[PDB]
């Protein structure tokens, strides 16, 4: 029973109306940063003792950090801006949410309905801007409207395939006195009745009938399975399939156990990508064929009965055309499978010791390999140590590049949603922030911004946000000086011709540049630089140890490679297994 | 007779084509960041000889930049960026170009044609998302039209009411090679018909006869003369009619002169309001009757005919109804206009001064004022010392804000195109990049950026720009450690109940936070802060003497207020000339 700050017949403000609705959804956290049209929305703020707010420095960042408060706990992540260039501010955070499907509620202030398409100071169609990067979005025209808006607006966010939803709320709603209606009715009728029903026993036991009658099965497990981990678990004792898994998917599956392929796709194993090569059933769960794990659709799993379940119906047979599908919750479909496969255990004998042998012949023949040069620090075993000295039970968010790849590879997520890191739109300046969000939603965890330079700079100023807010952000910057994944294609595409992919001083060239340290220093967060490797574990012990925010510059040579890489459209007999820039 | 890289029968990459279509544009500079769907545009940047890239940190930075470039100097400014991401990044700054005017002409790469729609890989539609904040965009689909396209956007960018306009490049396109024809014709029939003709003499012959008739006329000057620097001064001559200029005109007619009525609007001065409110005749030239200027409407020189020029049809009539208007060019207006008051200058006799005097009691009655506490350093002051020690010379880019204001109150400029900030949009994190895009087009000029400590810190990433391309960029930061402009909103219509607009650490609470100085630390740039009013010259001088760059953080007590202040909405008889948050 929820406990209003106002009376059932007292009249408030709009905005106060909003808060106060979110607080009927369990909001607790909200990312909001202020300006003139949602002045009062900051003001209804600090009148409700339940929703914290975390001022960030830039609206990007405010979004970001909603972001990582979403993809780290399965709640909603709740960003609040200002009209006109607050609202912009979001955009790359919502196409983000979009394509990662992350459940995120975006509120933007708008001028007065009456100044609405005049060109009014500080007014954008916000509406007409984002129509194609949310989920769903709105534009409040009566205050009546905002209870069911907001309700309409987080069922959306969170049911069937996460989204984005924006509300954008004029001024003069803000403002407006009114009585909310909380008992009112969602005007969601086609959404509802297109909402995936309980998947039948029959599609279930034509799925469990192919698992017997396959030799060599692939689990293709992605960013649908966050939520079934011990669902999934489940499935594969009653199996023995291997998993590998997509970008998304890291931690739904352990990583560092037996029957764990670990990531396919472009950057993906080399036993991986193997495994669905040559593979008779793949069982996509959770998984949406993405260019960078399939490459070359006619050649993935060419050999394969591909089984996909997914809660988007758009998606079954978009890019691969299946063979038995599943339009609903994996997560439902797995605990029906399970079922299934634990009654008719004994009938079923399922034994796949041969294919599995296959396979981890290749894990020894092709293993993820790195170099170490001298007492140049490796990027790869620097996270490697972080995995070890953290027993990989840390919460990792990442920028976008080659770090983001190392980070993948060579860390081994124990659960679904330690592992932050944008994957369908790959926005740089997305790691630091969604540490920011991820650690507000788990105070008492340990949080890791594995960034790169070119990343971290982008939203450097929200160090401020980490140390106003006290929060334990561990910041393990893996600095090559360089926008390594660009630099990685101009080395293997067009001969190591560099096209303003440096990101030092030209004139100071063998100086790091910029001193991230005193990026730190400016916010009154410890800092420290290591370039020996020797000195690296004790360096990331450090940053551990000491309680609250932490960065560490760790120098790595640029001219490494993300190993092994299978290029943009190819196949798997087009896998590159060695070579670098030098 | 442009001389190409290239045989006039040799095939090149679509790349190398848009490359040299910018050549034959006069484009010497572009603000690009590479990603992987703009590697082969980068690559044929490299191959230019004419073409200057300026990498920025951040593609916001970039845009930004791109505008600096385009006010400081009427050429369009060239910002490229990559797809998804890196395209999203643009936003902020495609609508801030278009509701300030701004001639801007970005480039987004893009994911081959086959993959659009598809969910692909750091795909966004950025044409869909930009489609109402841009002047027109396009979608090359064809190699082949390249050449039109380019010129077409940069036709479209800078002939009538300047704007933005994006050109979104497949990769694929980048890639194919073709035989450019740069002698296409552009499609452009309607728009073509739809530009403005010279103005008519009858138009102009009303106008002036209406000047004749008129005692108390009054000049209303926007950022549409920014070209017609010398015309409209001709024509004060010729009249005496005071000036009274919007955010975006200042500098047109010189702010330092008798005649200058300074900045008009929400907080524009009192005479200068003063004089439109009690005016028969307002020459309303190169405006948009914006609420920060009118407030209400039916109060806006509601006794004074009205003179509106205009190169955009749809302004004209669109907010205040005028009783003369000219659809066309203000500067050949002003021309036409001249000869006329000058072979029919006896015929005339203009002589205004009894409506000047009215004005000029109202100046010594109700001037810009501002008081000094103690030691502590008032921002106005600093303002005025910065004119001083520059002579009125300096380009000025500001963020938004207290200090937005008085940076345009407290400074005379003598040009046009010396004043840049954001006035339609009003984005924070605007002054910094638009001072190195001021730099880049005058590299013989003083570039100073008055910036707030909360609009500094949203682009602090572009320090690093400023050090690598050796830009000799001042930054005064006016730091009074909130966002000030929210806070005085707060003190005057909400009780001074901070809603998170203090910047600062709460814990460390006297403590000045961030420490700026690092960040220009940090990117190699010579820093130092001024506390008390005594050392602020001296402070000044030093950041002007210094050659490079150089960041001077000046504190100052955040209690001031931006006086004076007409409420929204407001009339003439509301306006504030006293008071602060103390
Ligand atoms: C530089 C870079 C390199 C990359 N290279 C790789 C790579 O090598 N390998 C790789 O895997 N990724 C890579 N990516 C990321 C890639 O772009 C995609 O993010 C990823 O390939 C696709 O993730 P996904 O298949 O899990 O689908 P997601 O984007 O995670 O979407 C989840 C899918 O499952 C469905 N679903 C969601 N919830 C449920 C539910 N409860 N029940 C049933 N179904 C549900 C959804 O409808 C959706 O179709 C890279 C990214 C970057 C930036
Ligand atoms: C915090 C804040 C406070 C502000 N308060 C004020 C204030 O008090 N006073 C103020 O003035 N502004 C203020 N603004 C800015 C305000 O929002 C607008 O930018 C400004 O009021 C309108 O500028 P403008 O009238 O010159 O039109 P512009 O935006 O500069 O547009 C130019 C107009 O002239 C036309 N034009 C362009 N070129 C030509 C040409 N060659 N020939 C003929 N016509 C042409 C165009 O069609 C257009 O209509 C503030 C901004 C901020 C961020
Ligand atoms: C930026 C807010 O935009 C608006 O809401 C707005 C826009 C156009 C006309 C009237 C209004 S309003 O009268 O409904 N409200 C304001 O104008 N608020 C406002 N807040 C701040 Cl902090 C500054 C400002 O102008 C400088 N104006
Ligand atoms: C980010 C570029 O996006 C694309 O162009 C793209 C998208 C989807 C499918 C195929 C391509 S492609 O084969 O025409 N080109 C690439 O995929 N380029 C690319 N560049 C970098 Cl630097 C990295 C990368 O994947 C990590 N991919
Ligand atoms: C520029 C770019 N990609 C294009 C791009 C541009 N801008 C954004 C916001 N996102 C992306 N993905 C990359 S992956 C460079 C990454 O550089 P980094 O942050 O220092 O990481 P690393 O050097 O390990 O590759
Ligand atoms: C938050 C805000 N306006 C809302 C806002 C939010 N975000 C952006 C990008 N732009 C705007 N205009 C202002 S004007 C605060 C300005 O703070 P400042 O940069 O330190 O300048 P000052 O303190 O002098 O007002
Ligand atoms: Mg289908
Ligand atoms: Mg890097
Ligand atoms: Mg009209
Ligand atoms: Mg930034
Ligand atoms: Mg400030």
């Amino acid at each position: 029973t929820f406990i209003s700050r106002f009376a059932p017949d007292q009249p408030r403000k709009g905005a106060d109306i909003l808060v106060e609705a979110l607080e009927r959804q369990g909001v607790e956290t909200v990312f909001a940063y202020p300006g003139g049209a949602s002045m009062e929305i900051h003001q209804a703020l600090t009148r409700s003792s339940s929703i914290r707010n975390v001022l960030p420095r830039h609206e990007q960042g405010g979004v970001f950090a909603a972001e990582g408060y979403a993809r780290s706990s399965g709640k909603p992540g709740i960003c609040i801006a200002t009209s006109g260039p607050g609202a912009t501010n979001l955009v790359s955070g919502l196409a983000d949410a979009l394509l990662d499907s992350v459940p995120l509620v975006a509120i933007t202030g708008q001028v007065t309905r009456r100044m609405i398409g005049t060109d009014a100071f500080q007014e954008t169609p916000i509406v007409e801007v984002t129509r194609s990067i949310t989920k769903h979005n709105y534009l409040v025209m009566d205050v009546e409207d905002i209870p069911r808006i907001i309700e309409e607006a987080f069922f959306l966010a969170t049911s069937g395939r996460p989204g984005p939803v924006l509300v954008d709320v004029p001024k003069d709603i803000q403002q407006q006195l009114a009585i909310p209606n909380w008992e009112q009715a969602m005007r969601l009728p086609g959404y509802m009745s297109r909402m995936p029903k309980p998947p039948e026993d029959s599609h279930l036991e034509q799925i469990v009938r192919l698992i017997s009658e396959s030799k060599k099965p692939v689990l293709y497990v992605g960013g649908g399975c966050l939520n079934s981990s011990d669902e999934l678990g489940r499935f594969v004792e009653l199996t023995g399939i291997p998993v590998a898994s997509t970008l998304m998917g890291l931690g739904s599956y352990p990583c560092d156990d037996e029957l764990s392929l670990h990531m396919l796709g472009m950057h993906g194993t080399v036993y991986a990508n193997y495994a669905v090569e040559h593979s008779d059933l793949l069982l996509a769960f959770g998984v949406r064929f993405d260019d960078r794990v399939t490459g070359k659709l006619e050649a993935f799993a060419s050999r394969a009965k591909i089984v996909h379940i997914d809660i988007d119906s758009a998606e079954i047979g978009k890019n691969k055309t299946p063979h038995v599908s599943v339009c609903g919750d994996v997560k439902l479909a797995l605990q029906g499978m399970n079922k299934v496969l634990e009654n008719r255990a004994e009938e079923l004998k399922l034994d796949f010791g041969v294919w599995r042998n296959e396979l981890n012949v290749q894990k020894q023949k092709f293993p993820l390999s790195f170099k170490t040069f001298g007492e140049a620090i490796p990027p790869q075993y620097a996270i490697k140590v972080l995995d070890e000295l953290t027993d990989g039970k840390a919460i990792i968010s990442t920028g976008v590049g080659q770090h983001q790849m190392w980070a993948a590879q060579f860390y081994n997520y124990k659960k679904p949603r330690q592992w932050l890191s944008s994957g369908g739109l790959g926005a740089m300046g997305f790691g630091l922030p969604a540490a920011i969000g991820a650690s507000v939603a788990n105070p008492d965890a340990i949080v890791v911004d594995i960034d790169g330079d070119g990343s971290f700079i982008m939203n450097v100023q929200e160090l401020a946000t980490i140390r106003v807010e006290n929060l334990p952000v561990k910041v393990l910057l893996l600095n090559n000086q360089h926008l390594g994944m660009v630099m990685q294609w101009e080395d293997r595409f067009y001969k190591a011709n560099r096209a303003h992919t440096f990101l030092g001083d030209p004139a100071q060239e063998d100086e790091i540049f910029p001193n991230m340290l005193l990026f730190a220093a400016a916010c009154g967060i410890p800092a420290a630089r290591v370039t020996k490797k020797a000195d690296l574990r004790e360096a990331i012990q450090t940053m551990l140890d000491t309680p609250g925010p932490y960065l560490l510059d760790v120098i790595c040579p640029h001219q490494e490679h993300v190993l092994p890489m299978i290029p943009s459209g190819g196949t798997f007999n087009d896998v590159i297994t060695e070579g670098d820039g030098r």
